[PDB]
């Protein structure tokens, strides 16, 4: 039993929500929590500055101190830092971004990341400003992720399209 409330049960393991991530994340304070990034931790907008606005930019302190340490992430890789005051950890993960000519295959990549990690709240990847179609990403989410995440969908239109066309 954990203290994700509403969301609607897709899988065996994932479950989803029309929420902001930032709000479920203040609200719940999640061990996990999954942030959209860029392989250079730039968090600038989506997702990801939505999150670190919600930090008071530590977040990006966080993570300027980090690429500083070890240089870029891979496209489809991963790392984890603080959560601050939305969760424990905040799991970065790299989708490919279709703008950029990036693999889309690396979407599956991306994912695995997920598998790491129990529980996790989490957006879609490589979707809205990454490019990708995100009723793509949930198939590959579902059909990739076997840990539990919850996943909160910014747009109404979309999740109830989703929903609506989820098989
Ligand atoms: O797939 C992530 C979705 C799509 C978006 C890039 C346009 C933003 N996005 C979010 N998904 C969930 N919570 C969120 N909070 C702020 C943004 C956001």
């Amino acid at each position: 039993v954990n203290s994700f409330s509403g969301y609607l049960k897709l899988t065996d393991n994932v479950y989803i929500k029309n929420a902001d991530i930032v709000e479920e994340a203040k609200k719940v304070k999640p061990t996990v929590v999954v942030n959209a990034a860029n392989v250079y931790l730039k968090h600038g907008g989506g997702v990801a500055g939505a999150l670190n606005k919600a930090t008071n930019n530590a977040m990006q302190v966080e993570s300027d101190d980090y690429i500083a340490t070890n240089g870029p992430l891979k496209v489809g890789g991963s790392c984890v830092l603080s959560g601050h005051n939305l969760a424990k950890h905040c799991l970065h993960v790299v989708g490919p971004n279709v703008n950029k000519g990036e693999d889309i295959q690396l979407l599956k990549s991306a994912y695995e990341n997920f598998n790491q990690h129990e529980v996790l709240l989490a957006p879609l990847l490589s979707a809205g400003i990454f490019g990708a179609d995100p009723i793509h990403s949930l198939r590959v989410c579902v059909d990739t992720v076997r840990t539990n995440v919850y996943l909160a969908v910014f747009d109404k239109n979309l999740y109830d399209k989703l929903v609506s066309s989820f098989l």
